[PDB]
């Protein structure tokens, strides 16, 4: 069940902002084909999650002056019917056009009709240009759209940056869902660290990938889910009941040890035997009601003194970033440059080893590519209500005591409160204390 008051406020917000996006689009057009679980964070899908809290496959949504048009099946139109009355009073009329797959002539007429309304709004049409969906609905739609662009002289422009700004600031309910997600990540991290220690202690034959898979699979263990429920349900926003079915993975858990450390988002657990010495990097990111979170911990197994000392600096760095650097009003570039400067002042020798970013805005997407915390983004300001995956590390560090280089990585989900007087709030709280992440065999 969909909160239509939320649907109404979010669609009205988008409607009020879009003509002021870059390029001044006269209309917006969002076409969703079949859902793909392996590619869940495209802008059109994000829009559906934001507006409705569910992805509606084989559905078109258009915004033009005065109207929101939804082309979808009878079943789906029935889920959305109650929304219509909300716009009866508003610049928007809501219109639900129902498809019928035994009437392909009607289905074509609907598509021609919406393109006519788009044409009437103006020549500039805003779409998320990187989005790609497959399936039967898209096979119908694609040639109709392509003909319209070519025949009507549509100027089709990207709106990803505009969308990113519209839904950037998290409302109080969204903040709650992010908190729930993050607590989930904490509890899986706790499991992960326990299973990892057991693996080393019991001399298990197990690869990094197999161990991370074990943790991933616990999301389907209803016994484990039951255990999770008290702590997660306490964090749900007022009037929203905790629901198991809304728990998912943002991405596959990762464990790294031994020969290979990769600090980029593209990293995946290797098929190498779990290496029970030195640095073990682990990352879990649970998703609750579409709200992504992330946590990365480094575990130290019989660490040399230099690994331990560099781990201490890693903690100090995170405290400096979150307490002093990551402030409303600042650009990602300014934040990242400030980080480099701090490292340059304290441990200059480690600058070449540092990650190229310190994470990104997080929310309905795991990583908003228009708000990565690196030097390339000089065009966004941090705002109160923003939530971040603050993730950084040092790779290719030299161990005098081992044949393997080592790495250190730390990530937490951090909320910037809406209230001016409140500091950044860690949503992920699983320990990072050196004595609690160090193990000796």
């Amino acid at each position: 069940n969909i909160d239509f008051d939320v649907f109404k406020k979010r669609i009205e917000l988008l409607y009020s902002k879009y003509n002021e996006f870059e390029g001044s689009p006269n209309s917006l057009l969002f076409v969703l084909g079949s859902s793909n679980a392996e590619n869940p964070y495209q802008k059109t899908t994000i829009l559906h999650n934001w507006l409705l809290s569910y992805e509606f496959p084989a559905t078109l949504i258009a915004l033009v002056p005065g109207k929101v048009i939804i082309i979808t099946s009878s079943a789906k139109a029935k889920h959305l019917q109650k929304a219509i009355d909300l716009f009866k009073d508003s610049k928007i009329t809501l219109e639900l056009w129902q498809r019928n797959n035994k009437e392909p002539e009607l289905n074509k007429k609907l598509f021609d009709d919406v393109i006519a309304l788009i044409n009437s709004a103006g020549k500039t049409v805003g779409i998320p240009e990187k989005d790609s969906y497959q399936g039967k609905f898209m096979t119908e739609w694609n040639p109709v759209w392509e003909a319209a662009v070519k025949e009507n002289e549509f100027n089709v422009i990207d709106i990803s940056l505009g969308l990113s700004k519209v839904w950037e600031v998290k409302d109080v309910n969204e903040q709650a869902f992010l908190s729930v997600s993050s607590k989930g990540s904490d509890k899986f991290m706790d499991l992960l660290s326990n299973e990892m220690v057991r693996a080393v202690d019991e001399e298990l034959k197990i690869t990094n990938a197999k161990l991370s898979d074990k943790i991933e699979n616990k999301i389907d263990d209803v016994k484990f889910l039951k255990q999770l429920s008290p702590d997660l349900s306490a964090l749900c926003p007022p009037n929203y009941k905790f629901n198991f079915d809304l728990l998912d993975w943002t991405y596959s858990p990762i464990i790294q040890s031994g020969k290979k450390f990769d600090l980029r988002v593209s990293a995946r657990s290797t098929n190498d035997q779990l290496y029970g010495n030195g640095c073990i990097l682990a990352s879990c990111g649970i998703r609750y009601n579409n709200y992504c979170s992330n946590i990365t911990r480094t575990f130290l197994i019989d660490p040399s003194e230099e690994m331990a000392n560099n781990y201490d600096f890693l903690l100090t760095l995170q405290k400096e970033i979150v307490t002093n650097i990551l402030k409303p009003g600042r650009t990602p570039k300014e934040v990242y440059e400030s980080v480099i400067e701090y490292i340059e002042k304290t441990k200059p020798e480690l600058v070449p080893n540092f990650t190229k970013n310190i994470g990104s805005l997080i929310g309905l997407e795991f990583r908003d590519s228009n708000f990565i915390l690196n030097v390339k983004n000089d065009y966004r300001k941090i705002q109160r209500g923003d939530c971040f995956n603050i993730s950084f590390g040092f790779n290719n560090l030299k161990d005098s005591q081992s044949a393997n280089n080592y790495a250190l990585q730390l990530a937490d989900t951090v909320q910037i409160p809406l209230d001016e007087t409140e500091p950044p709030r860690f949503l992920t709280n699983y320990t990072k204390a050196k004595s609690q992440i160090s193990f000796y065999f």
